[PDB]
């Protein structure tokens, strides 16, 4: 069984919240570059990607707080 | 089902928004293009094309909006 | 009863500060994107929209401030 | 009651600060579209068409200006 | 009495250098939205307003400044 | 009578040092979430934030170095 | 006192530099719509609205460069 | 084996995307320049020039962003 | 004795190295507003304006720099 | 007579070390809230302000310095 | 025998990770700077350098997470 | 000797790069000066001085990507 | 004789490192100040600038180093 922490299911939410969004931009840019001026496709493309953009953001500052919240404590042991 | 964001969902009010202006501007072409030189068509399509222009402006700058919104919060969590 | 700390007051008082600024801009939108070529709509937007810019920057820079002050008093209790 | 912000209030200065030209160019056009061949509708509607869209071109500027003093002030918030 | 700090005497030197710059910006575009094609008020006002832009970024850089200086010193006291 | 140590003496010379503060940031606050558009409030509510701010630091940062000083002379009692 | 900044008495000296150029222009438009078919009046208007075209471009880029000098200044300060 | 990054991938897919357009453009401005003066090869070269810039337009905006993506992952390490 | 700096003895080396640039500008600027229609002074202007544009840029550019390499070592001291 | 510690002694040296540095800050403040939208008025506040920044860096991490090397050796003492 | 810690060991797998990308940028900058107007080399420089840039970034401050980890076990020790 | 550091390597490589591309812009013009109407010299000098424009901007544009690059290094020393 | 500890070794090898790189950007600024509008100088004065920004922070951060390693082995004397 492969093991899991705290900030690994903090990490897991946002990857289970979005369903396929690894997915849909993956497909949207392989439809945009076999033809790259439909406007159709970029404006498809342009919602895609920066949704992408602030899911990874989101994610990665996420974790960052959590971790930072967690060393406070164990510093305070001793 | 596929998951749609909140920048999927501001983008999708221009495309409900409009019924069917994506089949008017290309049903226009075809009618132009028959026959380039008649007025009742070059004045059609001047009205649809124009039309069309401002509809990808308006719908592509709105979503760099709400980007540049989300991700000045998302900056600030750490 | 639904507990809120002080930061949620903070950002509270932007919240209840503006009346209906987040149904505003909703109905300006659907407004616009029923016909995005009026300019009495394109002008109401643009208010509405760079009116709640400013609305939600204002309010997460707040909230950050206060999160340091209180960050450097809790640090020199031991 | 609707709640209106300080871009609401300059943009609202232009609306009060012309009369009726949002009138004046509807029925301009309502005359001129009945019989577009007459000099004086012509220089009539020439007059208050390129008085409307001075119009919208000094409203929109001005609420632009005063959007990016706002937001460098609120980015030395933090 | 109200109290003010040193920071409040900075920003208040700005306030003071400038007699009636709050002024003068609102009567420009109250003059100016009554006739907005003169180009007498359409010049005035972008001396007026380009004046109030460098005013409001010029006194918002300072305080930023001034606290830093603080802050570096009051955590030297520990 | 509510017993006053000296690090409480410490704590209240900052307290009175400063006459409304307390009561001026909460009331630039109220003013600015009433309307975050206006160059006026928020250049106000910088200098009065920053003045806080500053406040607080140098007030945690003095009682620390007096608990430290006193624990030192009390240690070499026995 | 009127208050005036840099950015006006650079507009000023266009305003001075001319002596009675609004007032020749405004009179040749009089004189002109009085009877508009004179050779000579027509040539003389021709002049003087050429020159005050000019007059107006020459003060409002001039303006606009030194705005932009002052603000990469103020932007270095921080 | 020469080795390909991720953002090698991403720009690999609009090369791989189009078949020949390095290839088209070069031959039509080849026969353009035989003779400069047919509308049937301006015509062709107006599409295979507006095709070729919007080729390298998206292309080298998509590996902005997934730089950018990247930068704030590897800074929240530490 | 005026005291100057090591960042004043910098900004200064830009002011003795252009000879009189504050006055040559100033100077076009009044020969230009007597009469803007020379095109031999407004290409002389345009010349002068450009030079104290680049002037400003790199002068006030090389300062932040050496703040900043001065800021770094200031903090490694403690 | 005033008692001046070892601590007052280098910290005076900073302040003897400048001629007048506090009052050339606040002198070139005060010209330019006159007026602030002069080139040779903000570029000589960017030069004296900067250097105003690191001289109570330089002053304050100094005092750190040799508090920390007093407190190890009189802590060496039982 | 040239002798690697565990830091090295680090810094080597990023090293062996990547084939030839130390090779591959200095190859595409030698080509660049031959001809650099040539979008064919642009956009494959741009590919290249965006990744060497992720490359070290990656590098550097994973050796500082290690380096955290340790410092804190051997401080443990007495 | 003079000292050439990596930086310096990097933009000689620019200089090496193009043989005589600053003997050949300045040729240019003194042969465009000479007669600025003939159409061979204006458009040899369009292409020169295009090509030196782009030359001077992916210069810069590398020295500061490296610069960045080491700068992230330096800071993870301490 | 001048004595020298070690931290002056370490920082005399970045003095001995470079030849004559104090000497290269004081003659690059006083051949920049003279003629602020030279590309050739401008883009020489961007590399040695650079060049000398690194070289203090590798420096100063070298330093910064070797002390917390002494100071490491000297608390574990007592």
């Amino acid at each position: 069984t492969p093991w899991s922490g705290y900030l690994d299911d903090v990490s897991a939410k946002f990857d289970t919240g979005v369903d396929n969004l690894q997915t849909q931009v993956t497909e949207a840019l392989d439809k945009l570059a076999a033809k790259p001026s439909d406007p159709a496709l970029l404006a498809a493309y342009q919602s895609k990607l920066s949704e992408y953009n602030l899911y990874r953001n989101a994610q990665s500052n996420t974790v960052k707080v959590f971790k930072d919240i967690d060393a406070a404590i164990i510093q305070n042991f001793r």
